[PDB]
């Protein structure tokens, strides 16, 4: 009943310690939701974009370790808004294994410093709402330490922000998603 896509920040500002933590966060969400009706898909972005697995590819090989282990960090600039547009148009496409009546969830993992993107969040967030995608944001590094990055996380997340913005250092986001999925 639910299709969950990950969009993870592989840009130069993300230190390898945090990138590693993104990989274990994503893997743990998948591992915890195994034996459920959830499909998973993941894109890494910087100034380039890498689909590491589609929903269909997860369905054919639902092994979180096998799917996430070979992921290496892109480095480069931070095109978060374009990444969101590509997730919506490509990952949640039926050609890639996305399902018609599935509950759509996007989990964006970033430090909240979009940089060099020709697109603004105003260019892509409406499209995300148009396709019914629920957006959770997982902050990393110093995302919560300045007002600019805090507000950027809020801008990406579905409303209200306090229900959709979380940290990579814990699994509160997973608890919330599990609760949402249970209720739904
Ligand atoms: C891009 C060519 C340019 C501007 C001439 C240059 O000399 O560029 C330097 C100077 C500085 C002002 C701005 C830069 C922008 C991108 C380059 C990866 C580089 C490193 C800063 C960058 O690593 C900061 C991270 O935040 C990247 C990201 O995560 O988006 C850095
Ligand atoms: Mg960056």
């Amino acid at each position: 009943d639910s299709d969950i896509a990950f969009l993870i920040d592989g840009s130069g500002s993300i230190i390898p310690h945090d990138f590693r933590r993104m990989k274990e966060f994503v893997s743990t969400v998948m591992e915890q939701l195994k034996k459920s009706k959830t499909l998973f898909s993941l894109m890494q972005y910087s100034e380039e974009f890498r689909i590491h697995f589609t929903f269909k590819e997860f369905q054919n090989n639902p092994n979180p370790r096998s799917l996430v282990k070979p992921i290496t960090q892109l480095l480069g600039r931070t095109h978060t808004a374009t990444g969101i547009r590509k997730v919506v148009r490509e990952l949640f496409n039926i050609t890639n294994g996305a399902r018609k009546n599935a509950f759509k969830i996007l989990v964006v993992i970033t430090d909240g410093e979009k940089f060099g993107d020709p697109l603004g969040y105003e260019d892509v967030i409406p499209e995300a709402d148009r396709e019914g995608v629920i957006r959770y944001v997982i902050g990393v590094g110093d995302a919560f330490r300045s007002e600019k990055s805090r507000q950027e996380l809020n801008t990406i997340a579905s409303k209200p922000p306090r229900d959709h913005v979380f940290q990579v250092n814990n699994f509160e986001a997973l608890k919330t998603i599990q609760n949402q999925l249970r209720e739904k």
